Protein backbone atom coordinates (compact mmCIF):
# COMPACT_ATOMS: atom_id res chain seq x y z
CA UNK A 1 0.00 0.00 0.00
CA UNK A 2 1.34 3.40 -1.04
CA UNK A 3 0.20 6.98 -1.54
CA UNK A 4 -3.14 7.55 0.14
CA UNK A 5 -3.08 4.02 1.59
CA UNK A 6 0.47 4.34 2.88
CA UNK A 7 0.12 4.23 6.67
CA UNK A 8 3.23 6.29 7.43
CA UNK A 9 2.81 6.14 11.21
CA UNK A 10 2.21 2.40 11.14
CA UNK A 11 5.12 1.62 8.82
CA UNK A 12 7.34 3.81 10.99
CA UNK A 13 6.46 1.75 14.06
CA UNK A 14 6.96 -1.50 12.14
CA UNK A 15 10.44 -0.26 11.25
CA UNK A 16 11.32 -0.54 14.94
CA UNK A 17 9.20 -3.66 15.35
CA UNK A 18 11.48 -5.62 12.99
CA UNK A 19 14.13 -5.51 15.69
CA UNK A 20 12.10 -7.49 18.21
CA UNK A 21 9.30 -9.37 16.44
CA UNK A 22 8.97 -11.81 13.55
CA UNK A 23 10.73 -21.81 11.66
CA UNK A 24 9.77 -18.14 11.79
CA UNK A 25 11.11 -18.07 15.33
CA UNK A 26 14.59 -18.88 14.06
CA UNK A 27 14.73 -16.06 11.53
CA UNK A 28 14.16 -12.97 13.65
CA UNK A 29 16.57 -10.05 13.52
CA UNK A 30 17.87 -10.60 17.05
CA UNK A 31 18.29 -14.38 17.04
CA UNK A 32 20.10 -14.61 13.69
CA UNK A 33 22.60 -11.85 14.46
CA UNK A 34 22.96 -13.10 18.05
CA UNK A 35 23.82 -16.64 16.97
CA UNK A 36 26.35 -15.51 14.36
CA UNK A 37 28.09 -13.40 17.02
CA UNK A 38 27.77 -15.86 19.92
CA UNK A 39 27.53 -19.57 19.12
CA UNK A 40 31.04 -19.72 17.56
CA UNK A 41 32.62 -17.76 20.42
CA UNK A 42 34.08 -18.44 23.85
CA UNK A 43 30.91 -17.24 25.57
CA UNK A 44 28.43 -20.05 24.97
CA UNK A 45 27.39 -23.32 23.36
CA UNK A 46 24.13 -24.55 21.84
CA UNK A 47 23.30 -27.81 23.66
CA UNK A 48 21.55 -29.55 20.76
CA UNK A 49 24.24 -30.10 18.16
CA UNK A 50 21.90 -32.19 16.02
CA UNK A 51 20.09 -28.99 15.04
CA UNK A 52 20.81 -28.03 11.43
CA UNK A 53 23.98 -25.98 10.94
CA UNK A 54 24.76 -25.91 14.68
CA UNK A 55 28.04 -27.87 14.57
CA UNK A 56 29.17 -25.50 11.81
CA UNK A 57 28.47 -22.31 13.79
CA UNK A 58 29.80 -23.92 16.97
CA UNK A 59 33.14 -24.89 15.43
CA UNK A 60 33.54 -22.03 12.94
CA UNK A 61 33.32 -24.51 10.07
CA UNK A 62 30.34 -23.24 8.07
CA UNK A 63 30.23 -22.90 4.28
CA UNK A 64 28.29 -20.77 1.75
CA UNK A 65 25.36 -23.18 2.05
CA UNK A 66 25.04 -22.39 5.77
CA UNK A 67 21.35 -22.08 6.62
CA UNK A 68 21.98 -19.82 9.63
CA UNK A 69 24.16 -17.54 7.51
CA UNK A 70 21.37 -17.34 4.94
CA UNK A 71 18.88 -16.50 7.69
CA UNK A 72 20.78 -13.50 9.05
CA UNK A 73 21.75 -12.35 5.55
CA UNK A 74 18.18 -12.49 4.27
CA UNK A 75 16.72 -10.98 7.45
CA UNK A 76 19.08 -7.98 7.40
CA UNK A 77 18.29 -7.43 3.74
CA UNK A 78 14.54 -7.69 4.20
CA UNK A 79 14.57 -5.16 7.04
CA UNK A 80 16.52 -2.71 4.90
CA UNK A 81 14.07 -3.04 2.00
CA UNK A 82 11.31 -2.09 4.42
CA UNK A 83 13.28 0.98 5.51
CA UNK A 84 14.04 1.93 1.89
CA UNK A 85 10.31 1.64 1.23
CA UNK A 86 9.49 4.04 4.06
CA UNK A 87 12.12 6.50 2.87
CA UNK A 88 10.87 6.34 -0.72
CA UNK A 89 7.26 6.93 0.34
CA UNK A 90 8.17 9.91 2.53
CA UNK A 91 10.73 11.37 0.13
CA UNK A 92 10.37 15.13 -0.24
CA UNK A 93 8.30 15.51 2.92
CA UNK A 94 9.60 18.38 5.04
CA UNK A 95 7.34 18.46 8.09
CA UNK A 96 9.17 18.07 11.41
CA UNK A 97 7.47 14.76 12.27
CA UNK A 98 8.49 13.05 9.03
CA UNK A 99 12.01 14.47 9.27
CA UNK A 100 12.42 12.85 12.68
CA UNK A 101 10.92 9.59 11.46
CA UNK A 102 13.17 9.51 8.39
CA UNK A 103 16.21 10.27 10.55
CA UNK A 104 15.38 7.35 12.81
CA UNK A 105 14.58 5.00 9.92
CA UNK A 106 17.92 5.91 8.36
CA UNK A 107 19.51 5.20 11.73
CA UNK A 108 17.96 1.72 11.80
CA UNK A 109 19.03 1.11 8.20
CA UNK A 110 22.54 2.25 9.11
CA UNK A 111 22.54 -0.13 12.07
CA UNK A 112 21.57 -2.95 9.71
CA UNK A 113 24.32 -2.04 7.25
CA UNK A 114 26.81 -2.18 10.12
CA UNK A 115 25.71 -5.77 10.72
CA UNK A 116 26.30 -6.55 7.04
CA UNK A 117 29.69 -4.84 7.22
CA UNK A 118 30.71 -6.52 10.47
CA UNK A 119 29.45 -9.98 9.52
CA UNK A 120 30.19 -10.15 5.79
CA UNK A 121 32.56 -7.25 5.13
CA UNK A 122 30.10 -6.12 2.46
CA UNK A 123 26.39 -5.86 1.71
CA UNK A 124 23.81 -6.30 -1.04
CA UNK A 125 23.29 -2.55 -1.40
CA UNK A 126 20.20 -0.58 -2.38
CA UNK A 127 19.35 3.01 -1.49
CA UNK A 128 15.78 2.60 -2.75
CA UNK A 129 12.88 0.16 -2.90
CA UNK A 130 12.58 -1.41 -6.37
CA UNK A 131 12.81 -4.61 -8.41
CA UNK A 132 16.45 -3.98 -9.32
CA UNK A 133 19.09 -6.37 -8.01
CA UNK A 134 21.12 -4.93 -5.16
CA UNK A 135 24.69 -3.99 -6.07
CA UNK A 136 27.69 -4.90 -3.96
CA UNK A 137 29.03 -2.21 -1.62
CA UNK A 138 32.02 -3.41 0.36
CA UNK A 139 34.64 -2.58 2.95
CA UNK A 140 35.66 1.07 2.98
CA UNK A 141 32.83 2.24 0.72
CA UNK A 142 30.21 0.63 2.96
CA UNK A 143 31.98 1.93 6.06
CA UNK A 144 32.00 5.44 4.60
CA UNK A 145 28.34 5.21 3.62
CA UNK A 146 27.26 4.21 7.14
CA UNK A 147 29.31 6.95 8.80
CA UNK A 148 27.92 9.54 6.38
CA UNK A 149 24.35 8.34 7.00
CA UNK A 150 24.75 8.74 10.75
CA UNK A 151 26.47 12.11 10.35
CA UNK A 152 23.72 13.49 8.09
CA UNK A 153 20.77 12.40 10.24
CA UNK A 154 22.18 13.43 13.63
CA UNK A 155 20.78 16.96 13.66
CA UNK A 156 17.20 15.67 13.27
CA UNK A 157 17.33 13.07 16.03
CA UNK A 158 16.10 13.43 19.60
CA UNK A 159 18.38 14.87 22.27
CA UNK A 160 19.79 12.14 24.54
CA UNK A 161 17.02 10.55 26.63
CA UNK A 162 14.32 12.81 25.18
CA UNK A 163 12.91 10.31 22.68
CA UNK A 164 10.00 8.00 23.56
CA UNK A 165 11.49 4.88 25.15
CA UNK A 166 12.32 2.41 22.41
CA UNK A 167 13.30 5.03 19.82
CA UNK A 168 16.81 6.10 18.83
CA UNK A 169 18.19 9.49 19.89
CA UNK A 170 21.46 11.32 19.16
CA UNK A 171 23.37 9.17 21.68
CA UNK A 172 22.37 5.97 19.83
CA UNK A 173 23.74 7.66 16.73
CA UNK A 174 27.03 8.58 18.46
CA UNK A 175 27.40 5.16 20.05
CA UNK A 176 27.05 3.43 16.68
CA UNK A 177 29.62 5.77 15.13
CA UNK A 178 31.96 5.10 18.05
CA UNK A 179 31.48 1.40 17.37
CA UNK A 180 32.21 1.87 13.67
CA UNK A 181 35.32 3.95 14.37
CA UNK A 182 36.58 1.39 16.88
CA UNK A 183 36.33 -1.30 14.19
CA UNK A 184 37.62 0.98 11.41
CA UNK A 185 40.87 -0.99 11.26
CA UNK A 186 38.91 -4.14 10.49
CA UNK A 187 36.58 -2.59 7.91
CA UNK A 188 38.97 -0.21 6.16
CA UNK A 189 42.45 -1.37 7.10
CA UNK A 190 43.01 2.00 8.77
CA UNK A 191 42.27 2.42 12.47
CA UNK A 192 40.64 5.58 13.84
CA UNK A 193 40.80 5.23 17.61
CA UNK A 194 40.84 9.00 18.14
CA UNK A 195 37.37 9.21 16.58
CA UNK A 196 36.19 6.14 18.51
CA UNK A 197 37.28 7.84 21.72
CA UNK A 198 35.71 11.15 20.71
CA UNK A 199 32.29 9.70 19.96
CA UNK A 200 32.31 7.43 23.00
CA UNK A 201 32.98 10.56 25.10
CA UNK A 202 29.97 12.26 23.54
CA UNK A 203 27.80 9.38 24.73
CA UNK A 204 29.40 9.34 28.19
CA UNK A 205 28.92 13.10 28.41
CA UNK A 206 25.20 12.81 27.65
CA UNK A 207 22.29 12.46 30.09
CA UNK A 208 22.79 8.69 30.09
CA UNK A 209 24.25 7.15 33.24
CA UNK A 210 25.22 3.68 34.48
CA UNK A 211 22.69 1.48 36.25
CA UNK A 212 23.82 0.94 39.87
CA UNK A 213 22.65 -2.68 39.91
CA UNK A 214 23.96 -4.58 36.89
CA UNK A 215 21.40 -7.40 36.99
CA UNK A 216 18.52 -4.91 36.70
CA UNK A 217 19.51 -4.11 33.11
CA UNK A 218 18.33 -7.58 32.14
CA UNK A 219 15.20 -7.94 34.26
CA UNK A 220 11.46 -7.79 33.52
CA UNK A 221 11.05 -4.16 34.58
CA UNK A 222 13.99 -2.73 32.65
CA UNK A 223 11.47 -0.51 30.83
CA UNK A 224 9.86 0.77 34.04
CA UNK A 225 12.95 1.23 36.21
CA UNK A 226 14.92 4.47 36.02
CA UNK A 227 18.01 2.78 37.39
CA UNK A 228 18.13 0.56 34.30
CA UNK A 229 16.62 2.96 31.74
CA UNK A 230 19.16 5.71 32.43
CA UNK A 231 21.75 3.41 30.83
CA UNK A 232 19.72 1.82 28.02
CA UNK A 233 20.38 3.95 24.93
CA UNK A 234 18.38 1.65 22.64
CA UNK A 235 16.10 -1.09 23.89
CA UNK A 236 14.26 -3.67 21.80
CA UNK A 237 10.85 -3.59 23.42
CA UNK A 238 9.57 -7.02 24.47
CA UNK A 239 6.40 -7.81 26.39
CA UNK A 240 5.01 -11.09 27.68
CA UNK A 241 1.55 -10.54 26.24
CA UNK A 242 1.90 -8.06 23.36
CA UNK A 243 5.41 -8.43 21.95
CA UNK A 244 6.43 -12.08 21.75
CA UNK A 245 9.40 -13.41 19.79
CA UNK A 246 10.81 -16.91 20.18
CA UNK A 247 14.06 -15.26 19.16
CA UNK A 248 13.75 -12.25 21.44
CA UNK A 249 14.01 -12.03 25.22
CA UNK A 250 12.10 -15.33 25.21
CA UNK A 251 15.20 -16.85 23.59
CA UNK A 252 17.51 -15.33 26.20
CA UNK A 253 15.39 -16.46 29.16
CA UNK A 254 13.76 -19.75 28.08
CA UNK A 255 16.78 -20.86 26.08
CA UNK A 256 19.13 -20.62 29.07
CA UNK A 257 16.92 -22.45 31.57
CA UNK A 258 15.86 -26.06 32.25
CA UNK A 259 13.27 -27.54 34.62
CA UNK A 260 14.62 -27.79 38.15
CA UNK A 261 16.56 -24.54 38.09
CA UNK A 262 15.39 -22.17 40.83
CA UNK A 263 13.60 -18.98 39.77
CA UNK A 264 13.24 -19.84 36.08
CA UNK A 265 10.91 -16.91 35.56
CA UNK A 266 9.11 -19.05 32.99
CA UNK A 267 7.11 -22.25 32.66
CA UNK A 268 9.31 -23.40 29.78
CA UNK A 269 13.03 -24.10 30.00
CA UNK A 270 14.55 -24.97 26.62
CA UNK A 271 17.98 -25.98 27.95
CA UNK A 272 19.80 -24.69 24.85
CA UNK A 273 22.35 -22.03 25.75
CA UNK A 274 25.06 -22.54 28.37
CA UNK A 275 28.51 -21.12 29.15
CA UNK A 276 31.75 -22.52 27.77
CA UNK A 277 34.54 -23.06 30.28
CA UNK A 278 36.35 -20.04 28.81
CA UNK A 279 33.37 -17.82 29.67
CA UNK A 280 33.44 -18.95 33.29
CA UNK A 281 37.20 -18.33 33.34
CA UNK A 282 36.46 -14.67 32.61
CA UNK A 283 35.25 -14.42 36.21
CA UNK A 284 37.53 -17.13 37.64
CA UNK A 285 41.06 -17.05 36.18
CA UNK A 286 41.68 -20.32 38.02
CA UNK A 287 38.69 -22.54 37.26
CA UNK A 288 39.45 -24.38 40.49
CA UNK A 289 38.01 -21.41 42.41
CA UNK A 290 34.61 -21.91 40.75
CA UNK A 291 32.01 -23.07 43.31
CA UNK A 292 31.16 -26.64 42.33
CA UNK A 293 29.35 -29.61 43.83
CA UNK A 294 31.89 -32.30 44.75
CA UNK A 295 31.84 -35.25 42.34
CA UNK A 296 31.43 -37.67 45.25
CA UNK A 297 28.28 -35.95 46.51
CA UNK A 298 25.13 -37.56 45.13
CA UNK A 299 22.16 -35.49 43.99
CA UNK A 300 18.98 -36.94 45.57
CA UNK A 301 16.21 -38.06 43.21
CA UNK A 302 13.70 -37.04 45.89
CA UNK A 303 13.27 -33.90 48.00
CA UNK A 304 14.35 -31.49 45.28
CA UNK A 305 11.05 -30.56 43.66
CA UNK A 306 10.75 -26.94 44.79
CA UNK A 307 12.90 -23.81 44.49
CA UNK A 308 13.17 -23.70 48.27
CA UNK A 309 14.50 -27.28 48.41
CA UNK A 310 16.90 -26.64 45.53
CA UNK A 311 18.21 -23.43 47.12
CA UNK A 312 18.75 -25.10 50.49
CA UNK A 313 20.73 -27.90 48.87
CA UNK A 314 22.74 -25.39 46.83
CA UNK A 315 23.37 -23.33 49.95
CA UNK A 316 24.77 -26.32 51.81
CA UNK A 317 27.28 -26.82 48.99
CA UNK A 318 27.92 -23.14 48.34
CA UNK A 319 26.57 -23.32 44.79
CA UNK A 320 23.66 -20.87 44.71
CA UNK A 321 24.14 -18.15 42.10
CA UNK A 322 24.52 -15.64 44.93
CA UNK A 323 27.37 -17.87 46.14
CA UNK A 324 28.79 -17.88 42.60
CA UNK A 325 28.73 -14.07 42.59
CA UNK A 326 30.37 -13.80 46.01
CA UNK A 327 33.16 -16.18 44.97
CA UNK A 328 33.75 -14.26 41.73
CA UNK A 329 33.79 -10.91 43.50
CA UNK A 330 31.83 -9.58 40.51
CA UNK A 331 28.10 -8.80 40.27
CA UNK A 332 28.14 -9.83 36.61
CA UNK A 333 29.02 -13.45 37.41
CA UNK A 334 25.39 -14.45 36.89
CA UNK A 335 26.11 -18.15 36.42
CA UNK A 336 24.62 -21.29 37.97
CA UNK A 337 26.44 -24.46 39.00
CA UNK A 338 23.72 -25.65 41.38
CA UNK A 339 21.88 -28.98 41.31
CA UNK A 340 18.73 -27.53 39.80
CA UNK A 341 18.50 -29.38 36.50
CA UNK A 342 21.27 -31.83 37.30
CA UNK A 343 25.00 -32.05 37.92
CA UNK A 344 26.79 -29.32 35.97
CA UNK A 345 30.25 -29.47 34.42
CA UNK A 346 32.49 -26.48 33.76
CA UNK A 347 34.22 -27.98 30.74
CA UNK A 348 33.22 -31.08 28.80
CA UNK A 349 35.13 -33.58 26.65
CA UNK A 350 32.11 -33.88 24.37
CA UNK A 351 29.16 -31.56 23.76
CA UNK A 352 26.33 -33.90 24.72
CA UNK A 353 23.84 -31.87 26.74
CA UNK A 354 22.71 -28.66 28.43
CA UNK A 355 24.43 -29.57 31.71
CA UNK A 356 27.86 -29.83 30.05
CA UNK A 357 28.52 -26.26 31.08
CA UNK A 358 27.36 -23.84 33.77
CA UNK A 359 24.00 -22.18 33.16
CA UNK A 360 23.79 -18.47 32.41
CA UNK A 361 21.09 -16.71 34.44
CA UNK A 362 22.03 -13.18 33.38
CA UNK A 363 18.70 -12.61 31.62
CA UNK A 364 15.62 -12.88 33.84
CA UNK A 365 11.87 -12.55 33.72
CA UNK A 366 11.59 -11.14 37.24
CA UNK A 367 11.02 -7.46 38.06
CA UNK A 368 13.54 -5.83 40.39
CA UNK A 369 10.59 -4.33 42.26
CA UNK A 370 9.08 -7.77 42.84
CA UNK A 371 5.81 -6.97 41.10
CA UNK A 372 4.05 -9.43 38.76
CA UNK A 373 5.18 -9.84 35.15
CA UNK A 374 2.52 -9.98 32.43
CA UNK A 375 2.99 -13.62 31.39
CA UNK A 376 3.90 -16.93 33.04
CA UNK A 377 5.80 -18.08 29.95
CA UNK A 378 6.97 -15.18 27.78
CA UNK A 379 9.19 -12.51 29.42
CA UNK A 380 8.55 -8.79 29.68
CA UNK A 381 12.30 -8.23 29.70
CA UNK A 382 13.50 -5.76 27.07
CA UNK A 383 16.78 -6.33 25.23
CA UNK A 384 19.07 -3.36 25.96
CA UNK A 385 20.76 -3.56 22.56
CA UNK A 386 22.62 -0.28 23.20
CA UNK A 387 24.00 0.38 26.69
CA UNK A 388 26.13 3.27 27.96
CA UNK A 389 28.61 0.65 29.17
CA UNK A 390 29.62 0.13 25.53
CA UNK A 391 30.84 3.72 25.45
CA UNK A 392 33.15 3.08 28.42
CA UNK A 393 34.69 -0.11 27.00
CA UNK A 394 34.96 1.50 23.56
CA UNK A 395 36.75 4.54 24.93
CA UNK A 396 38.87 2.38 27.23
CA UNK A 397 40.03 0.27 24.30
CA UNK A 398 40.57 3.32 22.08
CA UNK A 399 42.60 5.02 24.81
CA UNK A 400 44.64 1.85 25.36
CA UNK A 401 45.38 1.50 21.63
CA UNK A 402 46.57 5.12 21.54
CA UNK A 403 49.05 4.48 24.34
CA UNK A 404 46.98 6.12 27.05
CA UNK A 405 45.83 4.92 30.47
CA UNK A 406 42.47 3.15 30.23
CA UNK A 407 42.27 1.95 33.84
CA UNK A 408 39.75 4.68 34.62
CA UNK A 409 37.09 3.66 32.13
CA UNK A 410 37.54 -0.04 32.89
CA UNK A 411 37.30 0.49 36.64
CA UNK A 412 34.16 2.55 36.10
CA UNK A 413 32.49 -0.66 34.93
CA UNK A 414 34.19 -2.85 37.53
CA UNK A 415 33.11 -0.40 40.26
CA UNK A 416 29.51 -0.54 39.06
CA UNK A 417 29.75 -4.33 39.25
CA UNK A 418 31.14 -4.09 42.79
CA UNK A 419 34.27 -5.95 41.73
CA UNK A 420 36.70 -6.87 44.48
CA UNK A 421 39.53 -6.79 41.92
CA UNK A 422 40.35 -3.45 40.29
CA UNK A 423 42.59 -3.14 37.23
CA UNK A 424 45.99 -1.59 37.92
CA UNK A 425 47.23 -1.95 34.35
CA UNK A 426 45.29 -2.43 31.14
CA UNK A 427 46.43 -5.13 28.73
CA UNK A 428 44.86 -6.34 25.50
CA UNK A 429 43.90 -9.51 27.38
CA UNK A 430 42.17 -7.60 30.19
CA UNK A 431 40.25 -5.56 27.63
CA UNK A 432 38.89 -8.49 25.62
CA UNK A 433 38.08 -10.28 28.90
CA UNK A 434 36.25 -7.23 30.23
CA UNK A 435 34.25 -7.06 26.99
CA UNK A 436 33.05 -10.58 27.78
CA UNK A 437 32.34 -9.94 31.46
CA UNK A 438 30.34 -6.84 30.61
CA UNK A 439 28.55 -7.90 27.42
CA UNK A 440 28.43 -11.70 27.35
CA UNK A 441 25.23 -13.01 25.76
CA UNK A 442 24.31 -9.64 24.27
CA UNK A 443 25.15 -10.61 20.68
CA UNK A 444 28.44 -8.84 19.95
CA UNK A 445 31.25 -11.19 21.07
CA UNK A 446 32.51 -12.39 17.68
CA UNK A 447 32.89 -8.81 16.44
CA UNK A 448 35.15 -7.93 19.36
CA UNK A 449 37.17 -11.13 18.91
CA UNK A 450 37.78 -10.41 15.22
CA UNK A 451 38.95 -6.90 16.06
CA UNK A 452 41.40 -8.25 18.64
CA UNK A 453 42.61 -10.74 16.03
CA UNK A 454 41.40 -13.57 18.27
CA UNK A 455 38.40 -15.07 16.47
CA UNK A 456 40.14 -17.52 14.09
CA UNK A 457 43.77 -17.52 15.28
CA UNK A 458 45.96 -19.25 17.86
CA UNK A 459 46.19 -15.93 19.72
CA UNK A 460 43.24 -17.06 21.84
CA UNK A 461 42.01 -20.65 22.06
CA UNK A 462 38.87 -21.42 24.06
CA UNK A 463 37.14 -24.74 24.67
CA UNK A 464 35.57 -26.20 21.54
CA UNK A 465 36.92 -23.45 19.31
CA UNK A 466 37.44 -24.97 15.87
CA UNK A 467 35.84 -28.21 16.99
CA UNK A 468 38.58 -29.24 19.42
CA UNK A 469 38.03 -29.76 23.14
CA UNK A 470 40.86 -27.40 24.10
CA UNK A 471 40.33 -25.22 21.06
CA UNK A 472 42.14 -25.01 17.74
CA UNK A 473 42.52 -22.41 15.00
CA UNK A 474 40.61 -22.18 11.73
CA UNK A 475 41.33 -20.36 8.46
CA UNK A 476 41.56 -16.58 8.66
CA UNK A 477 38.93 -16.17 5.95
CA UNK A 478 36.42 -17.23 8.61
CA UNK A 479 36.59 -13.74 10.14
CA UNK A 480 33.83 -12.94 7.64
CA UNK A 481 30.74 -15.05 7.03
CA UNK A 482 30.19 -16.10 3.42
CA UNK A 483 27.59 -14.59 1.11
CA UNK A 484 24.80 -17.22 1.06
CA UNK A 485 25.18 -19.46 -2.00
CA UNK A 486 21.51 -18.72 -2.69
CA UNK A 487 22.22 -15.00 -3.10
CA UNK A 488 25.36 -15.74 -5.12
CA UNK A 489 23.19 -17.72 -7.54
CA UNK A 490 20.40 -15.11 -7.64
CA UNK A 491 22.53 -11.96 -7.74
CA UNK A 492 25.51 -11.99 -10.11
CA UNK A 493 26.40 -8.57 -8.70
CA UNK A 494 27.58 -10.14 -5.45
CA UNK A 495 30.99 -11.79 -5.17
CA UNK A 496 31.81 -14.52 -2.65
CA UNK A 497 34.11 -13.65 0.24
CA UNK A 498 37.75 -14.67 -0.13
CA UNK A 499 38.56 -18.18 1.05
CA UNK A 500 35.13 -19.72 0.57
CA UNK A 501 34.33 -22.12 -2.27
O1 LIG B 1 15.31 -28.71 24.60
C1 LIG B 1 14.14 -28.51 23.84
C2 LIG B 1 14.51 -28.14 22.39
O2 LIG B 1 15.18 -26.86 22.46
C3 LIG B 1 15.42 -26.24 21.17
O3 LIG B 1 14.19 -25.92 20.51
C4 LIG B 1 13.67 -24.65 20.86
C5 LIG B 1 13.68 -23.80 19.57
O4 LIG B 1 15.03 -23.60 19.14
C6 LIG B 1 13.04 -22.42 19.81
O5 LIG B 1 12.97 -21.71 18.59
C7 LIG B 1 11.63 -22.57 20.43
O6 LIG B 1 10.73 -23.14 19.48
C8 LIG B 1 9.44 -22.54 19.34
C9 LIG B 1 9.07 -22.88 17.85
O7 LIG B 1 9.85 -22.07 16.98
C10 LIG B 1 7.56 -22.69 17.55
O8 LIG B 1 7.24 -23.29 16.29
C11 LIG B 1 6.69 -23.36 18.63
O9 LIG B 1 6.90 -24.78 18.54
C12 LIG B 1 5.69 -25.52 18.36
C13 LIG B 1 5.93 -26.54 17.23
O10 LIG B 1 5.97 -25.87 15.97
C14 LIG B 1 4.78 -27.53 17.21
O11 LIG B 1 4.98 -28.44 16.13
C15 LIG B 1 4.72 -28.33 18.52
O12 LIG B 1 5.88 -29.14 18.74
C16 LIG B 1 5.61 -30.53 18.87
C17 LIG B 1 6.54 -31.29 17.91
O13 LIG B 1 6.18 -30.99 16.57
C18 LIG B 1 6.46 -32.82 18.14
O14 LIG B 1 7.52 -33.40 17.37
C19 LIG B 1 6.63 -33.21 19.64
O15 LIG B 1 7.98 -32.94 20.03
C20 LIG B 1 8.68 -33.96 20.72
C21 LIG B 1 9.81 -34.57 19.84
O16 LIG B 1 9.24 -35.31 18.77
C22 LIG B 1 10.74 -35.49 20.66
O17 LIG B 1 11.84 -35.89 19.86
C23 LIG B 1 11.25 -34.75 21.92
O18 LIG B 1 12.01 -33.60 21.50
C24 LIG B 1 13.37 -33.60 21.96
C25 LIG B 1 14.26 -33.28 20.73
O19 LIG B 1 14.47 -34.49 19.98
C26 LIG B 1 15.64 -32.69 21.13
O20 LIG B 1 16.31 -32.27 19.95
C27 LIG B 1 15.48 -31.51 22.11
O21 LIG B 1 14.79 -30.41 21.49
C28 LIG B 1 15.43 -29.15 21.66
C29 LIG B 1 15.72 -28.60 20.24
O22 LIG B 1 16.68 -29.45 19.61
C30 LIG B 1 16.29 -27.17 20.29
O23 LIG B 1 16.36 -26.63 18.99
O24 LIG B 1 14.74 -31.91 23.28
C31 LIG B 1 13.45 -32.53 23.10
C32 LIG B 1 13.03 -33.10 24.46
O25 LIG B 1 12.08 -32.22 25.02
O26 LIG B 1 10.10 -34.37 22.72
C33 LIG B 1 9.24 -33.40 22.07
C34 LIG B 1 8.13 -33.03 23.07
O27 LIG B 1 7.24 -34.12 23.24
O28 LIG B 1 5.72 -32.43 20.45
C35 LIG B 1 5.88 -31.00 20.33
C36 LIG B 1 4.97 -30.33 21.38
O29 LIG B 1 3.61 -30.48 20.99
O30 LIG B 1 4.63 -27.47 19.68
C37 LIG B 1 5.37 -26.21 19.72
C38 LIG B 1 4.64 -25.29 20.69
O31 LIG B 1 5.18 -25.54 21.96
O32 LIG B 1 7.05 -22.89 19.94
C39 LIG B 1 8.40 -23.15 20.36
C40 LIG B 1 8.55 -22.63 21.80
O33 LIG B 1 7.99 -23.58 22.69
O34 LIG B 1 11.73 -23.38 21.63
C41 LIG B 1 12.22 -24.72 21.40
C42 LIG B 1 12.07 -25.42 22.74
O35 LIG B 1 10.76 -25.94 22.83
CA1 LIG C 1 3.94 -2.17 33.81
CA1 LIG D 1 9.23 -4.76 28.32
Amino acid sequence: QTGGSFDQQGVFVKGYAMLGVTDEGESGFYRTTFNCNELPTDECLWAWQKNQDIPQLTSISWSPSSQRTEWVYVRLGYDITQYNFFLDQTEGMTDAETLRQRAEIRFLRALHYWYFLDLFGKAPFKEHFSNDLPVEKKGTELYTYIQNELNEIEADMYEPRQAPFGRADKAANWLLRARLYLNAGVYTGQTDYAKAEEYASKVIGSAYKLCTNYSELFMADNDENENAMQEIILPIRQDGVKTRNYGGSTYLVCGTRVAGMPRMGTTNGWSCIFARAAMVQKFFSNLEDVPMLPADVEIPTKGLDTDEQIDAFDAEHGIRTEDMIKAAGDDRALLYSGVGGGRRKIQTDAISGFTDGLSIVKWQNYRSDGKPVSHATYPDTDIPLFRLAEAYLTRAEAIFRQGGDATGDINELRKRANCTRKVQTVTEQELIDEWAREFYLEGRRRSDLVRFGMFTTNKYLWDWKGGAMNGTSVASYYNKYPIPVSDINNNRNMSQNEGYK
